[PDB]
């Protein structure tokens, strides 16, 4: 509350730390797609279904230009991704299968780096 603080966890080494996080995600070789905005004139129904698209791509753009206020709005954006990825493919294809994998990677090196 006012005048009454909890101790000061050190936040200086954030930005490094989810661009390093960032940097793995980028290069798993299940990341293919998730890497660029799904392109909304090609994908039927995309545009109308997933109100929020998000893209490891969008990510990297708003990590380098100060867009994330904190850590936890960093994870809630590649949660999305994941998130929407669900919500389109069916668990038993290609790209379902590939956003679960990239959804367990994720939150074990988030788990390891900041837990």
């Amino acid at each position: 509350s006012m005048s009454v603080k909890k101790p000061k966890r050190d936040d200086s080494k954030d930005l490094a730390l989810c661009s390093m996080i960032l940097t793995e995600m980028e290069t798993h070789e299940d990341a293919w797609p998730f890497l660029l905005p799904v392109n909304l004139k090609l994908v039927p129904g995309y545009k109308k279904v997933i109100k929020k698209p998000m893209d490891f791509s969008t990510i990297r753009e708003k990590l380098s230009s100060g867009q994330y206020p904190n850590l936890e709005t960093f994870a809630l954006d590649v949660r999305l991704v994941f998130d929407n990825c669900e919500t389109f493919n069916e668990d038993d294809s290609d790209i379902g299968r590939a956003g679960h994998n990239m959804r367990k990677y994720f939150e074990k090196k988030w788990t390891d780096t900041f837990k």
